[PDB]
């Protein structure tokens, strides 16, 4: 059993705001539900599964539903959690019979939420994390490969950390689709703030616009529970209409609730994350011999891994030189704040990991000619049921690797300190602009860097 | 049932497999010349290669040089139906084939058939027992073809069942010519290229993904109003059916390729020298194909070699880096295997074989073997493991400096082999032999 | 489900060539299928299972079938591989229902091939090699112990490495039979070359004899695909009859196909193996104080373990002295080539392992009074479901054990160098003879050693 | 409902050779089988379910039968093999009916052979097992009934079948022996004549490991070796050949030892005997054997279920009582040693224990570097110290054991003349019995005994 939406769902792409970089890219999954009789017999093939990735409450389930109602298709939902909570066995059963439930509705959309809770295996938690994930997952993995021609289905997956998933789900036949959603956009914020002000009236003066800029960082489900709260301000005393001075307080109420010990995205938390994101920007960008790419924004959650992972599962000769600057742009994030900032450091880590991983690879798995040779002290596997890293050198050669990666990262970090330092004027320039406007497209960047404005025709 | 067109004169390149196939051809031609004349023939040939290489086209193409009922069954349909009925499609289809002796019985999407609750099993067990029902006084060659035999039911590979395959290596320039020139009959061409410089301006391109290019080239001309395709109509036939596969099928840069081409020469040369030297020969560059091949003899590697060779054999591996280290703009690039396979020798050679370092006759490791699995259990004190480790840097460094030398001291044959390779996207044994031996090769065969 | 041979199999002991050291020793298994009504009620018992051991395509399945048709019994076949390929569970099911399939045919022969794929457990591959082997095997192990009196069955097993099997299969009640097959014999080669020349004629002059000697090393399935290929030489052009000049080429075609990068048993590969096999021979054989046994041949695959394993699973007080020469005859193999040969070494290992295993035993498990005392640094178990070695000393005592077995084997190897060296004339003598005639019975040996001929009469 | 052996069932305890140990223990069933009226009212209780421990063909069934012959009673029989070969419920029925049968024949003995086929641990063996159980669980106070059984491997016998009230007693029957080989051949002497120099004296010896059954079989065949040649009189050269013919057929599946092999174990098992025997400042026990198969089982029973709270001092003799094993041989034997591992292993686990787990005050002292994983099914000890402390422990154990081993080398050497006497007598008579040993030690011959 699961959550069935029969008769006909509401919620469609008209009830979904912004999400362009997703909507149009999903329109082909939709038309398969509409007419699978013009896909099976033509010659092409359809995903059968699509994982969309993003923060908590970005529009994910929202778009998942939206695809069902648009394609006028039954909506099947089940949060991953429910499949592992049980003993060793019933994990497998619940999946098969969810898919003998979804099979009966041809077509339909199945939608597992936090599939996060079924994908991963390595050798870490030996005891009670092995056989319950070994089994349960390798059922969906087999039921999905059960979708041949004349069975129209779309298994949609939600997840807040995409990288923590077993490399077999993104592999052929199974979940072979990549759309993440950076939804808290400017114009998006408006549209979301508009769409969720249909019920309840407002005798306003701000036009929700001056609320968008006063809630720059903010997700839609964040947004909704902002307004819905704003109204209950009135219904708490019985007031006709709610002002925009009743709306600021509605953002000063949700600013201190996400957790248990109350926390926020303060004028110094943006101001940090900004210098930090300018660092990377201002790093990967050079002239004569430097190496990297470009497109700058604030608030992604996932995406900032791109400078390795979604590329090692896409094979090609990278380069010692390339990687080092890669490792440089890695530490840029830190560097930045080390410099500008209050000479204390914010725990903003992943970067270091990416750098460090990139650099034990440096030494061991690749042959990059340290003091360690072109010898192969490791063996990242990439198998059909298995396929993840383990490896043998020997305690000593381990210190040997350790010391080495300290040396490598330290020294490379110092690099990106200088270059940030040396370019210090531009940091303020970028970060400041960044703070102020959230997003710069890279040619826009190209300008702000060469001390020049570029205003929006707004 | 009637005469099925397309012979071996109408299938480009792929000569290797054509030669191996005359075995089915003569037998398909005169089975009476076999049964009584005490012999036996394959029965079940599978094809190994990507989608759109020569595959079905070739199994069909037997029947065209064989003159025979080329029966067909799409494997996808075998599983889409119902219980028993999917297995029925088989039981009936094979009764059908018996009456048409001699013949060929082709199965496409054999993947959909041969994997390892009920669906795929139904058709599988049926397909099996019917193959297990082919007699001496019975003539019948079953064909099939798939991209990934890695995921094919091993039972479907048993002797008596599918106990033979030929690989068809995908593109090649001389094979891209051939193939475009074969699809030249249809409509006119006045362009400077003669599909010569097209076959090149297209890099990795299977045959199918060329027919598709030419089919579209016409619809690029006639939609503009042209009974005559050009270059700027055929080149565009590429970049249009090149930026849609690119999202799921790989492409390489004029640096990427120019690497692999030096890189793979290093190797070739490496295994080639004179006096006090030990190796082999025949070279390629193929985007997807080179991922499968190193893995087959990464599992099923085995003869009882000699210490000396391992030491060339190790350096034939490291020549891969080497080359690039020499020729290339003093950078190196993620190309791991060569090391890994070179280290497992050494690591083996110390530890497991008796090769008389500082380690000598002892057995510091044993090999866990047989079919399904094969990886080696270790057994030494931590110290002896430092020992082994250092060891393996030594043995390999030494070797790598070796092949750096052998390349350097030939670094002019390198940037020739590489260069002709880079140019002609494959040397063939003797071809190489010639390129090495300071001699040009004109417009061949 | 499996491979059933109903109605009546063909292939019998008349269709099996040579294999004497097996045929007569199997004749008692056969007569049980013939008349189980004269075995259940008499007083004796029958194997219920027999594992025969040898190379790839030696006559194994060939003899397995041969036993069935001879005993006029249904033939059940299933290759081990099929039982592990599946998930955790269905491994067990497939065995039980194979044996509820074979139970229905009383009597009958079940024949698992490469049972190699169901027998072994230690603690090496922690992850995905444990519970699929724990279960699946301990089903056949239980179904076989299900064969009481009034259920006639013979579970025949094929395997190319016998030593890699769980010590429980060769244990009581289960597979309690030992016949390996060194089949590529001289007279055997003939008979096999004869038997497989029934179809297709030959206008010969060599009499297949001068082909036997021109294909000394060669197995029967090797042989068969030699002739079957020879004929298709003709059928490729349409030739009546095939010469023996069409037969040499038929061995020059199969000489370069066993693998992917083409390899052979060259005039120097025999010539190596020969000196190698003469080493062991010329080792274990002495006078005054030396220790060992005798019977010399070329091409066994398995057998050359005898100087320990099939004896530690048969309990008795061996001796420090005895073992050292045992360890000596061990390295004889290397030694040999070290000397005669091109002063390069062929990777022919097992010997070393045998030696090394014998000598960590030396130190640890037994009490042989090194610098390590009569202390017990090890505990080879021999249990009823488990039963395999592991043990505890401590890292240091470990380097301690290591250095020791280096000293021990090195020094013992040196010994066997000298003794070979010192007997150098005899090596050439034996090996040369060996090369030339494949097999010397040990009294024949006794002669060739004391510089005397002994030619063959028939 | 299987074999109902009614009437007076022949063969008493006068017709069962050797095995005196068990006969004595069995009079307990005999007197009760003889006069149960003398028990029920006279407030007592008796075993109920005796199982026999020994190989196939020792004295087993023969003895359970032999109770009925000295007990004078209905010796009912049921073959366990047949309990499982039948059908569903029907196999369990055979039990339910057979036990109703036994009740009417009070007093009696109810024997189960092939009890293995019954008591192991989907449906087959369970059927008969649960039935066999509840029927034993239905034997009352005013009810007299002694169930017999006998198997070779109690190791693989369902522990539920060993519960109190069910099968809560067993006697072992040790297989051959020389004085038991005499006894047995002399018992099978009545049949046909003998004029040979041996009087089954020097046969009982010329045959080494030979169960009783594998002797009757020798003598049965000896006659058919004579009369087939035409002889109403068997000889030595007709009885010796009764051996080597029914000796080279079992040899393919049953073990044998060499005039060196045995002469080892005999010194070897002296080494031990002496070892645990001294005077002043010394701590041990006594009673010796040599039996080919039997000595594999016995070291294992107290390798699992070892437990009293000993004293530090003894362990140290107790360790050297173990090492003396090597010792002896090291001394007497042609300066070679032989794979005879256990002694060390068991000597090391003490030491290893003694350091580490017990409090014995090395350099290691009252700390608990290790704990013992216990209870029934399992028992092996978890370790817990830094690598260093493990070198520590290792060295330690070389030290403690070396020292000891040098000890018992001494004790043996400085007695090395009692050795090659106890060994020698053992080697000769294949078992000393407590006092016998005591006497051999104490410079005194022993003539043609009892
Ligand atoms: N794009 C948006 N426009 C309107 N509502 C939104 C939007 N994004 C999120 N929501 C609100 O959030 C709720 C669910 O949030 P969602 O993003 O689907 O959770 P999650 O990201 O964990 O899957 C919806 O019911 C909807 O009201
Ligand atoms: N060797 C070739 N010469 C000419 N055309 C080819 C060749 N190989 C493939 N093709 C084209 O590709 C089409 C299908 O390719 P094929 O390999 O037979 O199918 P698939 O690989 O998908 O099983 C053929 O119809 C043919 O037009
Ligand atoms: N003794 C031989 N005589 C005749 N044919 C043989 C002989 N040995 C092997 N063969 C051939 O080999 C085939 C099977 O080889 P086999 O040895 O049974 O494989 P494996 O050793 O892996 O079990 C048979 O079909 C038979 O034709
Ligand atoms: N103590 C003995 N004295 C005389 N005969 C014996 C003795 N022990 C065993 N036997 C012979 O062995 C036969 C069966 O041996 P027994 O031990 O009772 O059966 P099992 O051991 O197989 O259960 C008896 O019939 C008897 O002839």
């Amino acid at each position: 059993r699961a959550r069935v939406l029969t008769e006909a769902p509401k919620v469609t792409f008209k009830d979904v705001a912004g999400a362009e970089e997703a909507k149009e890219e999903l329109k082909e999954i939709v038309e398969f539900l509409k007419n699978p009789s013009r896909f099976h017999e033509m010659g092409a093939r359809i995903p059968k599964g699509v994982l969309l990735v993003g923060p908590p409450g970005v529009g994910k389930t929202h778009l998942a539903r939206a695809v069902a109602g648009e394609a006028r298709v039954p909506f099947i939902t089940a949060s991953g959690s429910d499949f592992v909570e049980m003993f060793v066995g019933v994990g497998a059963a619940r999946v098969r019979d969810l898919f003998e439930t979804a099979k009966r509705h041809a077509p339909c959309i199945v939608f597992i939420d936090e599939i996060d809770a079924v994908g991963r295996k390595r050798g870490s938690g030996v005891g009670g994390g092995n056989d319950e994930r070994e089994q349960t997952l390798n059922q969906l993995l087999v039921e999905m490969d059960g979708f041949e021609k004349d069975t129209a289905i779309v298994v949609m997956a939600a997840t807040n950390r995409p990288d923590i998933l077993d490399p077999a789900l993104l592999r052929p036949g199974r979940f072979d689709r990549q759309i993440a959603i950076d939804a808290p956009d400017v114009k998006g914020r408006e549209q979301i703030l508009r769409i969720h002000a249909r019920g309840k009236p407002l005798a306003e003066d701000v036009d929700l616009a001056l609320l968008a800029k006063r809630t720059p960082g903010f997700v839609g489900a964040d947004l909704e529970n902002l307004l819905n709260e704003a109204a209950l301000l009135a219904a708490r005393e019985g007031r006709r209409k709610i002002t925009m001075k009743d709306l600021e307080e509605a953002a000063d109420r949700v600013m201190m609730l996400p957790a248990k010990k109350s926390l926020v995205l303060s004028p110094r938390d943006r101001r940090i994350t900004a210098y930090h994101e300018a660092g990377h920007a201002l790093a990967a960008h050079f002239l004569e011999h430097a190496d990297g790419v470009h497109k700058v924004t604030i608030v992604p959650r996932g995406r900032a891994l791109g400078f390795m992972m979604p590329r090692r599962e896409d094979m090609l000769h990278w380069s010692r030189k390339r990687l080092l600057d890669q490792i440089a742009v890695a530490l840029a994030g830190r560097a930045a704040e080390e410099i500008v900032f209050d000479d204390v450091t914010t725990g903003a880590e992943n970067d270091f990991r990416q750098a460090t991983e990139l650099a034990r690879r440096m030494i061991t798995e690749w042959g990059m000619h340290p003091e360690f040779g072109p010898v192969a002290y490791a063996v990242r596997e990439d198998t059909y049921l298995g396929g993840y890293d383990v490896r043998q050198y020997s305690e000593e050669t381990a210190k040997r690797i350790d010391e080495a990666v300290r040396r490598l990262i330290e020294e490379q970090y110092q690099r990106v300190k200088a270059l940030l330092l040396e370019k210090r004027e531009v940091l303020e320039r970028v970060a400041e602009t960044l703070l102020e406007r959230e997003t710069l497209t890279a040619e826009e960047f190209q300008r702000v860097v060469e001390g020049l404005p570029l205003e929006a025709p707004e």
